[PDB]
């Protein structure tokens, strides 16, 4: 397994999600990371650096980091064997990510699985854009502003592929969106699972996710800690009430990991955040560990 840690070029010590990932790497390195009883999961452990998307502050910034350095080395990464575990410290890392995913498995359906208290599909304030980008959604604006979102939107994918079919994104949890996020999601008729009925019936939840994915060749899972309660979650940087309950994701992903094992060719785990959280304990960060020995030992096999 390739354990990947994201971290931003600039100013990383000043970001708490940056911390984050620091901490469950040196935590895993530790573990699964070593070898265990002769046994060695994490073969590779590799930093990613990548740089902050600030729309109009640094457009064009952005635009050649993600063409010439992120996109670039995640390709490397998604071109080995071996199952990557990817550590994105922030959600809005997932379009570059994603973008040299889909690079590498050019001619591939892909379908993706997004555990998570928000769409993000426009960027509200709070949280980013990640798949709005994805999705090619991004909406006053200009005929060249157009342009340059055409151009950044398309990255990795000019000597093609396919674009991604709205109805093969599965959100888990989402429960704090924008109109405008909301009417995406209804005109796209892109399916939506909410934390309640995922708690009332997991079962037909994972059903109802086999139909909409059977036709994909790849599935990607990107997983939100913030799809957990806000309550009972609080090392994240938007907390949203009436989430999850830690078992209840465990659950969850246990089932999603299990009914694709075979077709799952990625994981992304992000916003972890512990320096905001208002507990004072282990507590989270156990949890958190939790989630990621549940996730590599369901996919180290
Ligand atoms: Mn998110
Ligand atoms: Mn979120």
């Amino acid at each position: 397994m390739i354990l990947v840690g994201l971290e931003a070029e600039l100013g990383a010590s000043k970001r708490g999600t940056d911390k984050g990932v620091r901490r469950l790497r040196e935590a895993l390195s530790a573990t699964h990371g070593d070898v265990i009883k002769g046994m060695q999961t994490i073969t590779q452990e590799r930093c990613v650096l990548y740089k902050e998307f600030r729309y109009a502050k640094n457009f064009e910034d952005y635009y050649l980091f993600c063409k010439e350095n992120l996109i670039p080395c995640m390709k490397e990464v998604f071109e080995k064997k071996e199952f990557p575990l990817i550590l994105s410290s922030e959600h809005a890392n997932m379009f570059g990510i994603f973008q040299a995913f889909r690079s590498v498995h050019k001619d591939k359906k892909i379908g993706i699985l997004y555990l998570d208290a928000h769409a993000d599909i426009h960027t509200a304030y709070i949280h980013g854009m990640p798949l709005g980008m994805v999705l090619n959604r991004v909406r006053r604006m200009s005929e060249s502003e157009e342009k340059a979102w055409q151009k950044l939107c398309s990255l990795g994918l000019e000597k093609g592929g396919l674009e991604i079919d709205p109805k093969c994104l599965v959100y888990f949890g989402v429960r704090s969106t924008e109109q405008s996020e909301r009417d995406v999601i209804r005109e796209l008729q892109i399916p939506l699972f909410s934390v309640d009925a995922i708690r009332e019936n997991m079962q037909e939840v994972v059903q109802k996710t086999k139909e909409s994915l059977k036709a994909v060749d790849i599935i990607y899972l990107s997983l939100d800690l913030d799809i957990m309660d806000g309550k009972l979650f609080t090392s994240t940087g938007v907390r949203e009430n009436n989430g999850l309950s830690f078992d209840e994701l465990k659950q969850l992903l246990g089932l999603l990991l299990e009914s694709f094992k075979d077709r799952l060719k990625a994981v992304e785990v992000t916003e972890y955040n512990p320096t905001v959280s208002i507990k004072h304990n282990n507590e989270e960060e156990k949890q958190v560990l939790e989630i990621l020995d549940l996730i590599i030992n369901s996919c180290k096999i």
